DNA sequence: TATACAATGTATCTTGTTTG
DNA sequence: ACAAACAAGATACATTGTAT
């Protein structure tokens, strides 16, 4: 799921929500309504799996 | 601008706007405002590359 | 026909605050 | 005070119905 998917890889490269949500351009919080169900297709799903290293498939559909 | 590219990479594909917004799972409407430049980041950018064949990137930065 | 316009609803974003 | 969450008010996008 795209949360397990984003939070696993997230404390993978060891950041926090915060620093990642810096690189992702947006907020802590957008980060967060993310990792905790609150949002499916954030308007930074492209930019969040680049500063992830994975692709937007992936991201989507665990592939 | 992306407007424009989902514009020709469709227009090149003999889908009409509705054929269209039916492989990308949308409306026409919804096809409609992103190649008449009323939407950025419309949220079925991942399937709409998968219909016009090409990747995000290309669709998104023209890059 | 095929595309566009318009309004209303809903997702997501923002900023402020909050609890661990 | 550090890090992750809750919550109200805002906009971007979607949906539906209609019209060029």
């Amino acid at each position: 799921s795209i949360s397990s998917r984003v939070k696993s890889k997230r404390i993978q490269l060891g950041l926090n929500q915060a620093e990642l949500a810096q690189k992702v351009g947006t907020t802590q919080q957008s980060i967060e309504q993310l990792e905790n169900g609150k949002t499916k297709r954030p308007r930074f799903l492209p930019e969040l799996a680049s500063a992830l290293g994975v692709s937007v498939d992936w991201l989507l559909n665990g592939t």
